[PDB]
């Protein structure tokens, strides 16, 4: 993929089954240049019979996303409200005063989402742990996709919330994620139930670097206060930014039913068309392992997902562990190359 361009798969019911292989198999096809892909499932497939028993459920943690800024530069920040539940949130969110407005083409909703980006703060329920799943789905199912991260918790017990357990987002109109790669700069994978669009934009991997350095300049107290300031997830900047200093991205509209799949050190961002609700985790392949390695981490603040990689470069990597524990392996990613799992293509 020489164009790093996000891609659209639409794999057969017989390619869907085996979730590692499929993901070994587009990136033989490159699509993990781009940072960002979208897998549409065979119309034959559905992770659960219907969604009516949700109004009863609740949003622990409803977040207010306040956000300042100007000239495509913005800062947001998470005003935390009161619980919730999926019957009183959809309320809010179809809403007069909170409702997708109307228009053409996308286009146009995407420049009224960047015109108004800093008015009428919505709320987002974001961070709600569990899945919607039925019990029986054994194809694509996000609470337990068995790749490598599962060797987290198989040997040290420790489950981390949102990166190897599912967390729930329900969205509206305007809400939004800020730039970030994935902690341990990971996998994830999304999946948006119902409702609403939600439209994402990237930065292929290779390219990564070039953003951050942009990012240290136009927030330079930020950059001088976190080794990595980004990992805060409350940085926004607008596409005409991005376009305006030459860095290049895609993006794409998520519509209901469809998986969005980010690869290890893909900046991504976006937002929610209005109320819709999508399942998002992290994973891993032999890949990852060496970005697991050499990423950097936030450094001003506790509670910051941090991983400890002994165990995977022990069991994957031994020729080089001693290197490494000595701080003498300087090896060099190569952001093109697919992982080792695609022999088969
Ligand atoms: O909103 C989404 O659906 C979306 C799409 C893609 N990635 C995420 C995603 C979101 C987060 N967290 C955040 O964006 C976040 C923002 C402010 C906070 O105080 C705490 C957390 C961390 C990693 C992610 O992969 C969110
Ligand atoms: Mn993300
Ligand atoms: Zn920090």
């Amino acid at each position: 993929n020489p164009s790093a361009r996000i891609m659209t798969f639409y794999p057969t019911m017989e390619e869907f089954r085996n979730f590692s292989r499929y993901i070994a198999y587009i990136e033989s096809q490159g699509a993990h240049r781009a940072g960002l892909a979208k897998v549409v499932p065979p119309k034959e497939w559905k992770p659960r019979a219907s969604y009516d028993d949700i109004d009863d459920l609740v949003i622990p943690a409803p977040i207010q996303q306040l956000v300042t800024g100007q000239s495509g530069l913005f800062t947001q920040y998470n005003i935390q409200k009161k619980a919730m539940t999926v019957r009183e949130f959809r309320k809010i969110a179809n809403s007069d005063k909170y409702c997708t407005p109307r228009y053409s083409e996308f286009e146009e909703l995407e420049r009224k989402y960047w015109k108004n980006l800093t008015f009428n703060p919505p709320i987002y329920g974001a961070d709600v742990n569990g899945t919607l799943y039925e019990k029986h789905v054994d194809e694509w199912n996000i609470g337990r996709l068995r790749t490598i991260l599962d060797l987290v918790e198989k040997e040290s017990g420790i489950t981390i919330e949102g990166v190897n357990t599912p967390y729930l987002y329900f969205g509206m109109w305007k809400t939004s994620f800020a730039w970030h790669t994935e902690d341990m700069d990971l996998y994830s994978i999304n999946y948006l139930h119902f409702g609403e669009p939600k439209s994402w934009y990237s930065v292929p991997p290779e390219h990564g670097k070039r953003l951050e350095r942009l990012a240290k300049g136009f927030f330079p107290g930020s950059a001088q206060s976190c080794e990595a300031f980004l990992r805060h997830k409350m940085t926004l900047i607008s596409p005409l930014m991005l376009k305006k200093y030459g860095i290049p991205f895609d993006k794409v509209t998520q519509e209901a039913g469809e998986f969005m799949i980010t690869f290890p050190y893909g900046y991504h961002a976006g937002f929610n068309h209005g109320f819709n609700c999508a399942e998002s985790t992290n994973f891993a392949t032999r890949r990852w392992i060496e970005y697991g390695k050499q990423a950097v981490l936030c450094s001003c603040r506790k509670d910051m997902v941090k991983i400890s990689m002994d165990v995977f470069v022990r069991k994957f990597q031994p020729e080089r562990y001693k290197l490494w524990k000595a701080g003498k392996d300087n090896t060099v990613i190569d952001h093109t190359l697919p992982t080792p799992e695609a022999a088969e293509f």
